[PDB]
């Protein structure tokens, strides 16, 4: 930890690093380089309550256990020197550092196949883009969703509660591909079907014409609108161009070093590695972009800490479903609690891989969300029997190990 | 460059890497510790000329141009704390570093499914495995070999010479999977059948049961001999252990820095840009371990020198084939240069994507080869009709760049 600091990028996992160097008592210079002209806030509401009801002063993240930071709003990091330690801003200035810390996170991908289309078509990642789709969600309007990803599916829940017409293609057969288990995509399959969007699998958008867009099955969609939300790439072009080693993600160790002496990189910008799986995966969780920001921050002040090494999980909120998953989508076995059903829609589903707990859903049952990752950190190996019974408690159990 | 160097492993990469800190005029301590108890060797000969002849002499590398180095042959690095700047040795010594470079290649793959198996079960990486399949290479005895990669073919190649019997197993629908346009693949697939290779496809080893092998589709293979070449694991377990970014290798960027200050790697052992798909990838070709081991020492001995930025390509010989590959398997199109016959091989094949050049192949065409890779190094975009025209020359191509 040499001064001063420089955070590229003012998202979650650089406010969430910042605060904590502060609070784990480093007093030298911090600069914090942001490219959007915001004060810092958090994204999930832009898919729900932002997008609902439109108060940005709602979402704005907590900078207070950051004092005696610079904030440089709406400015562009456009290079840095390595070798130098220095970066050029967009406004013409130079900052000197001692540690770099790249947090720039990641940036939808573009359809390739709607680039020269004439039609309103938006991602979902800024305010920016949460208020241009908003001025677009009229009750009765036609909304197209392009990917079944969580972000998809929270925009097609609001867009519901509004009133909006929603049809959401998807290129894969299931809902949610990158991180559920089977069993929770189709059941968040047959929930969104019951409340009107119009789900399209296996098909892929191969152009579009004067307000249809055009499938890979020869078919059209009319759309007021289109939503892309088909991914992110990590916004790795600096560290690319400085000679850091990356792959559509900077690649760091659980200290959350690059390749390049000095320059450090956390949250969703990285490609880190899963513990439970054992391989390197650009992780995309808003947990991540917490937890591995404090943790590289708390290294960095206190060498003896531990590196990052917090299992993976996320919650999604898809209108009447409060989602909460954690660890691997599969492994040799899948147990379930509860029923699964539209009707009050409550249920546990647990991944064991050779009788160890490798990953846990919970829907609407927050409650045992907690000691089910409690026990996922351990690799628990708790009775089958007793993780069916439904007289089992979970808090009980993790408090047993 | 800070002394003392200390390199891990004594394969081609780090003799390669060590000669050329020499060469590039370095001339501190250089200390190579190396697990085999043998004078340096390259690998290539252990499944043709030693396996038919023998004579190990024949392969040594030539450490003349790393005047001045100690060899510690015969002895395991156990560790490395780089903090301390040390690696521990299994002889009980210590030594310190300034820089140290990890070259521990890789090793072969076991096959889980004959992990408890009575008959002779062998890998092929090693002389000492290279022995100890020879003692056995009885003519007529019964060869199986798991794996239609490079090394199994060319093995394959010199067991039929040698008149041993020979079936080969393969879990895919074809031959070198890994980096072989499958207009190559098929026509190899060919040439080993018409020699009398027992080619068995899209089948797995499932067990064995006294000198029989069993398959998925229920069937038995009668040997003698069962020779495992499914691929390589990186032998990663050092950096793993110390803390650095890797997942089956090390990630390296173009300077071979890992996410560790002051420890390099390259070779076998790494997970680099593949500048041509650019993305990260385990490249297992001998090229890579001689370049990207000269591209490291070169650059840290002079800081101005670039970093790695190597095309891959390797060859094969197996019988009558000189195969040479370079570049990516497949583009948008093909080119073929003469006819794809068994009676006297003789080929070239040419990928584009684009129109530009970005993989190529020669079977028995050594002459095409070379000016072939500069055309890929360049991108460049020839005529397609001059490229399939029988009367171009392409080394008068390649010049014309
Ligand atoms: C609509 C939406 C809904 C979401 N809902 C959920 C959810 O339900 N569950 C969940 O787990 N996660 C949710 N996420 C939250 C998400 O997990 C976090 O926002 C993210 O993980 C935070 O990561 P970050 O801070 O690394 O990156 P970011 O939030 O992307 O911040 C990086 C910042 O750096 C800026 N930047 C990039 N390059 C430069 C440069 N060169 N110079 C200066 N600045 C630069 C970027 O523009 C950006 O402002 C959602 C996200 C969105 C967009
Ligand atoms: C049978 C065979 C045939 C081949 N034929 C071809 C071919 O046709 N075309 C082609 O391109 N390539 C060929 N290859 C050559 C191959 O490409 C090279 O051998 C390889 O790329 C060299 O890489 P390396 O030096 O990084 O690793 P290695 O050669 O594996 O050397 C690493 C050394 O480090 C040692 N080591 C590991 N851990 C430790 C430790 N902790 N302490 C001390 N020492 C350690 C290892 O035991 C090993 O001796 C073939 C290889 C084999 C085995």
């Amino acid at each position: 930890l040499k001064a001063p600091v420089v955070v590229l990028g003012a998202g979650l996992a650089s406010v969430s690093f910042v605060a904590e160097l502060r609070q784990a008592g480093y007093q030298g210079l911090i600069t914090v380089v942001g490219d959007e002209a915001e004060r810092p806030y958090d994204r999930p509401p832009l898919s729900k309550d932002f997008m609902a009801h439109g108060d940005a002063e709602k979402i704005r993240l907590d900078c207070k256990r950051a004092p005696e930071v610079e904030w440089l709003l709406g400015v562009t990091a456009q290079s840095f020197d390595p070798q130098a330690h220095t970066v050029a801003l967009s406004d013409g200035r130079t900052l000197p550092y001692g540690t770099l810390v790249l947090a720039t996170g990641a940036a939808p991908r573009a359809l390739p196949t709607l680039q020269g289309a004439t039609m309103p078509v938006h991602t979902l990642r800024t305010l920016e883009d949460a208020r241009r789709i908003q001025a677009g969600l009229r009750p009765q309007s036609r909304l197209l969703i392009v990917g079944g990803g969580v972000i998809g599916l929270e925009l097609a829940a609001t867009a519901r509660t509004a009133g909006v017409h929603v049809s959401l293609v998807e290129t894969q057969p299931r809902l949610m591909s990158r991180a559920a288990p089977a069993t929770l995509a189709d059941f968040v399959a047959r929930y969104h079907a019951a409340q009107g969007v119009d789900l399209r699998f296996e098909r892929s958008v191969t152009g579009s014409v004067d307000g249809v867009v055009l499938l890979d099955d020869g078919t059209r969609i009319a759309a007021d609108m289109v939503v892309v939300g088909i991914g992110v790439l990590a916004n790795d072009a600096l560290a690319r161009a400085a000679g850091l080693a990356c792959d559509d993600g900077i690649f760091v160790d659980a200290y959350g070093r690059t390749t390049c002496p000095d320059v450090y990189a956390l949250g969703d910008v990285t490609r880190q590695r899963n513990p439970l799986s054992g391989r390197f995966e650009r992780i995309e969780t808003w947990s991540n972009a917490q937890n591995q920001g404090i943790a590289v921050a708390r290294h960095l002040v206190d060498p003896t800490a531990p590196g990052y090494a917090e299992l993976p999980w996320y919650w999604s909120d898809q209108g009447a479903l409060r989602i909460q998953v954690a660890g691997l989508a599969s492994g040799d076995e899948e147990i379930v609690r509860g029923e699964v059903s539209l009707d009050a829609p409550k249920f546990t589903l647990i991944e064991l891989q050779k009788g160890r707990i490798v990953g846990a859903t919970c829907v609407n049952n927050a409650r045992d969300f907690a000691p089910l990752r409690r026990l996922l950190a351990v690799g628990a190996k708790p009775d089958r029997a007793a993780l069916a019974d439904p007289a089992t408690d979970l808090r009980k159990l993790a408090a047993a190990v």
